[PDB]
């Protein structure tokens, strides 16, 4: 399952991925906690995103 962002999100650090509204993300690793490692379709970054800012895509 593919996720798109909800909204924009500006990260605080290296750990945690910024991303634009409607960015598409495969995600890495869901059971560490409700944020997850993703990786950027748009870009193939990679890092955290909170998963309250991403719904499954269509
Ligand atoms: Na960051
Ligand atoms: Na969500």
């Amino acid at each position: 399952t593919l996720f798109v962002a909800l909204y924009d999100y500006e990260s605080r650090t290296e750990t945690d991925l910024s991303f634009h509204k409607g960015e598409k993300f495969q995600i890495l690793n869901s059971s560490e906690g409700d944020w997850w490692e993703a990786r950027s379709l748009t870009t193939g970054e990679t890092g955290y995103i909170p998963s309250n800012y991403v719904a499954p895509v269509d």
